[PDB]
């Protein structure tokens, strides 16, 4: 009922959105480039030709579709990527910091947080989880009903989405990870009722006890190879019936709690940083790596030594909702424990066993080796920006994420002396099955600032002047893109509508313009969170960046990735320069009052 009452993905006027694209070219192609494109542009919307035939086409698609944009997306952006789940598409999450300091007490908070995931998930059971809304304006609710128990699974092809949330029999289980192997636990009596946190602790305290020795083979591991090379495998792992028992208990587990194993102390220094290799990859084949099915959509970590945190899989969801999931059960976990009725006796939970052949301990030795070269090309930088939060742009009467993305924008010009295509994500759950659109954070606005800002001939008035327009103009970007009047969708939606035509690829598509305008050095998005929490993932280029935070009140939680092998980036450069181009407009605006 509530999503029949959403409005449809609207298609964008042809021309709006040329318009727009050139605009947002401006800043980063040549004067030579631009004026090539602006006559491709002007070729490609003209009367009778070939951009109109296709923006027809996809009116057409969003008349006899849901959501004209939903499946394309997903296929191109997820299911058809190719390369490894694991630090290029999964984000992952660092939570709260716990306090327990032993085996006992990293038991009793999983069984605390495995209860508040069910209390989640009671009501996307009876449909009874609160719409949400931005003022008055409805939300689609569909990607929550995507995220408890379902799973990737890998494809020769393409890969594909299991979801048994609906089926016949919803699983009961849930899967738990200690030292490498498996169980099945069931978390709800037969009689229907849940079990209790204590209950919970109970079964924990078995697994524990039955996966004392990290002695066998790290099958999990396989999940975090190239997809080519993990559809491989995987059909040969499920040959054997146990193998396709225990991977079907996997993927229809509500989701998986992995109880990690002590690992080395490092320099306090660089802890959080490596608390976020553990979350997003594990650490390595040696530490906490193998202790993973990277394939689920939900997995939550709880550490050794208190940290915790998550990884989620990207085709099911987006930050937002998985969040709106962490806030509730972080919640949950700081509830007074009530009275607990007499327990009953407990099933021995599943050990789920997989049977190794030479084949598949090859296949095993092949995804070390694969995860380790990936490992050692990540570099990581957390950063928590003490000085202020959404506090200040507020008392400004400027937009928080706005604030933000112009300073990053004067943190990378001030770095490489020039802007670079920029992406951060907008949600469309304004509309039906919505999920994403591009904001594109380097504009003519933002680069006439940070131009302006570093130029020692430019009045101080005057770059306070740059700065709120620029801030202004990303908010407006901002606003037209949550509204469906983005243009990146819009563009791909003509070239895959131009595919399925059988036309000639459109030349506006094999412009070097286009080219530059896809490849984002920093590719960013802003995930809000009551709780105290940040995430992160790998950047989408060799030569980028991966930019994620969480503004609180007085404080931002801020994540930064590049990789190694561009000796161009460096993570925490990136993040020092963000901090200080925080504080200069900061100090900028405060030394320039607007009444006084």
């Amino acid at each position: 009922a509530h999503q029949d009452a959403l409005p449809r993905l609207p298609v964008p006027p042809l021309q709006q959105s040329l318009d727009y694209y050139l605009k947002a070219l401006q800043p980063i192609v040549s004067e030579e480039e631009w004026a090539h494109t602006k006559q491709l542009v002007d070729e490609f919307q003209t009367s009778g030709g070939v951009g109109e035939r296709l923006q027809k086409g996809l009116e057409r698609r969003a008349k006899k579709m849901e959501n004209w944009l939903s499946e394309w997306w997903l296929k191109t952006a997820y299911l058809q990527f190719r390369q490894p789940v694991v630090i290029y598409s999964s984000p992952g999450v660092i939570l709260p910091k716990q306090d327990f300091v032993d085996l006992q007490g990293q038991l009793r908070f999983a069984a605390k947080l495995i209860e508040g995931v069910l209390d989640f998930k009671s009501m996307i059971d009876n449909e009874t989880l609160p719409v949400e809304f931005l003022g008055g304006q409805p939300l689609c609710m569909n990607q929550y009903y995507q995220i408890l128990s379902s799973c990737r699974v890998p494809g020769p092809k393409q890969d594909s989405v299991v979801n048994f949330l609906k089926s016949k029999r919803p699983p009961t289980h849930i899967t738990v990870v200690h030292n490498y192997q498996f169980f099945e636990l069931d978390v709800y009596h037969s009689d229907g009722t849940p079990l209790t946190s204590d209950q919970i602790f109970v079964q924990l305290e078995k697994i524990w006890n039955s996966s004392l020795q990290s002695n066998k083979e790290p099958v999990g591991i396989l999940t975090s190879n190239h997809r080519n090379t993990w559809a491989k495998a995987y059909n040969n792992l499920i040959k054997d019936k146990v193998n396709r028992e225990s991977v079907n208990s996997i993927q229809k587990s509500i989701f998986t709690v992995c109880l990690d194993k002590q690992v080395p102390r490092v320099s306090d220094d660089v802890y959080r940083n490596h608390v976020a290799g553990q979350m997003l990859h594990g650490g390595g084949s040696k530490f906490n790596s193998g202790n993973r099915w990277f394939d689920k959509t939900l997995q939550f970590i709880v550490a050794e030594d208190g940290s915790c945190g998550m990884v989620y899989e990207h085709a099911a969801a987006e930050g937002p909702p998985i969040v709106a999931l962490v806030d509730h059960v972080m919640e949950y976990t700081k509830k007074p424990e009530l009275v607990r009725s007499p327990m009953v006796p407990l099933p021995m939970p599943k050990k789920l066993r997989f049977n190794i052949t030479p084949e598949i301990k090859n296949d095993i030795e092949k995804a070390k080796q694969n995860l380790s070269i990936m490992i050692q090309d990540l570099d990581i930088m957390m950063l928590t920006f003490h000085h202020f939060g959404k506090d200040f742009p507020k008392s400004e009467k400027l937009s928080p994420d706005a604030f933000i993305q112009v300073a990053l924008q004067l943190a990378y010009y001030r770095i490489y002396g020039q802007a670079c295509a920029t992406y951060e994500s907008a949600s469309l759950r304004m509309f039906h099955l919505g999920r994403t659109d591009t904001i594109r954070s380097a504009s003519i606005d933002s680069l006439a600032f940070v131009k302006g800002m570093g130029d020692s001939t430019v009045p101080e008035q005057q770059k306070v002047e740059l700065l709120r327009k620029a801030v202004q103009a990303h908010r407006a970007y901002t606003d037209r893109a949550i509204r469906g009047e983005a243009f990146d969708r819009h563009l791909l939606g003509l070239k895959l509508q131009a595919i399925e035509d059988l036309v000639s690829m459109p030349d506006i598509f094999m412009d070097t313009s286009y080219a530059i305008a896809m490849h984002f050095n920093l590719s960013t998005s802003q995930v809000p969170a009551k709780t105290d929490c940040v995430m992160f993932f790998g950047p989408v280029v060799p030569d980028g960046y991966g930019i994620c935070y969480n503004p609180m009140e007085a404080h931002i939680n801020f994540s930064v990735s590049a990789y190694n092998s561009c000796a161009e980036t460096n993570a925490a450069r990136m993040a020092h320069y963000l901090e200080k181009a925080l504080l200069d407009m900061r100090t900028l605006l405060q030394n320039h009052p607007r009444a006084k």
